């Protein structure tokens, strides 16, 4: 069926009934750069807001070689066996699940952060029980994913532990606990656990947990889902999950508003030039930082 | 002697010769809110920039009960015995050293960040060998101090370890390793060390060290100074210290420039109102985040 201004309400109806063709169509619309599609997309997203917010939002990162694909397939299939509908938003770095009718998989091209969030909203409005946003754990991708999900899960394989990961990890999982590397897996699991037991809790309500699994042998997956449920229980008992979700949305709005204002300034060719000359003046000991700041402020005011 | 526009150059001369009365006078001038003093202060700070930058800058935080005062006295007196001139900038939270002629102690009232930096510059121009900026370790004060010093030292006494501290600690010191609490001190020292050995290094060149001392018994202090020297050796071998200092100055300029622009916007009574109404519209599911952002952008442009 066509999606357009006249049919928007019926299209939303179809979407909320969980019709997969309409979900895919709506996502494609949201991804179009055609100015007309951008305005209709805006109408759609405004319209669906009341239908969002009753979906468990999970983030999953995996380092290269961590077995993210096999884990996601096993985990996804477990959720479907539990009778749940699961969507996977596969974000680009800066199988059996594919065949499941109760699943839905969509890639997000390398911003992509706003895009991932909007696609997640569509999945929520479509009645998915669990939405998983996943990407490679590299650079700061853990903290970026963490900011849009209820529960953040990092996959690791058996330099020290990344501090940014410690900041955001709710669960750490060591995949490929199979064959002959049990000891290597146990040592890695122990190391993450030492860090997560000694550092202050991200949430007062939750000691982060470190688990192991073998996706390809189907062991440990049930236990990971159970830990996620335990997390949900702990955070919802105090009303902290709702608070987290509100804080994430406020922080996104605030950060994007600030960043647009700042990007416009630092993009300006005249300001960029004056800024760089000011920096060089300070570096070369001709101006104090105080004076550097004042003249930047005056340039901005004028 | 008077400090004024006519005498500025001779006053700078006196300052560079290490005359303590002129240093105190210059600091008082920098702290005056009298508009005339603010302009002369600007001239002074510009003028001294070429004389700065050959001083070891240390940051020291202590938690309540960590023995910061006794440690600073013992440490300061050690440096003076080594024939060094040491200045202490005592920053407000958001003895024998006092009697030493080769020392200089100045408080900074509860911004205070810009003020601490400017007073540090005066000490550098005055020929101090070591300048120590110190404050209570509470909230985010560790990261704030860390951003203006060559080497950051945190005092702890025998909830888990603060992640912000792990981000910035170059050395951790457990004071009051005396009397009957050796075991309690050893356990605390071990805990910090576990975290600092397992987490990725802040600097590739340096594994953070955790030491113990008894300031009041004068034991362990020599070893702490030696560790600081080891830090300086490690970072200067690769040219990393110079890079750190440059990055700190650029980051301060950048952050203060951004924060002034943003504070003016979010201070604006009309924008604050529209921003809060937009936030509430999103919270109440009447607008998508996309639309929230767009209309904030339009409000700003207009
Ligand atoms: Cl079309
Ligand atoms: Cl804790
Ligand atoms: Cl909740
Ligand atoms: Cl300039
Ligand atoms: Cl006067
Ligand atoms: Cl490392
Ligand atoms: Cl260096
Ligand atoms: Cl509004
Ligand atoms: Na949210
Ligand atoms: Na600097």
């Amino acid at each position: 069926s066509l999606i357009n201004e006249a049919t928007l309400a019926e299209s939303i109806r179809r979407l909320r009934q969980g019709e997969r063709a309409t979900l895919a169509q709506a996502m494609t619309l949201v991804e179009s750069r055609h100015p007309r599609h951008q305005a209709l997309s805006t109408q759609l997203l405004d319209a669906i807001m009341p239908y969002c917010g009753n979906t468990l939002r999970l983030g999953v990162t995996g380092t290269p070689g961590a077995g993210k694909s096999t884990f996601l397939e096993a985990f996804g299939m477990l959720l479907i066996r539990e009778g749940l509908k699961v969507a996977v938003i596969a974000v680009d770095p800066s199988n059996d699940l594919a065949r499941a009718e109760a699943a839905f998989i969509r890639p997000v091209p390398s911003g992509a952060s706003q895009r991932a969030r909007e696609l997640m909203l569509l999945c929520e409005a479509a009645g998915y029980d669990v939405v998983i946003v996943e990407t490679v754990g590299v650079g700061q991708s853990e903290t970026e994913v963490a900011r849009m999900v209820d529960c953040f899960i990092s996959l690791q394989i058996a330099q020290g532990i990344k501090k940014g990961l410690m900041e955001v990890a709710d669960l750490i999982v060591i995949n490929k606990d199979d064959g002959d590397n049990h000891t290597n897996v146990a040592i890695a699991r122990h190391m993450y656990e030492s860090a997560l037991h000694i550092l202050r809790r991200k949430y007062d309500e939750w000691q982060p947990r470190v688990l192991t699994c073998s996706a390809l042998e189907k062991r440990g997956i049930d236990e990971i889902w159970h830990a996620i449920i335990d997390f949900k229980t702990a955070l919802t008992a105090s009303g902290r999950l709702q608070q987290v979700r509100q804080q994430q949305s406020v922080e996104w709005l605030r950060k994007q508003t600030e960043e647009e204002v700042l990007n416009h300034l630092f993009a300006n060719e005249d300001f960029d030039r004056y800024y760089r000359q000011t920096l060089l003046a300070v570096k070369n000991n001709t101006l104090s930082p105080r004076t550097g700041l004042r003249q930047l402020s005056e340039f901005i005011q004028t």
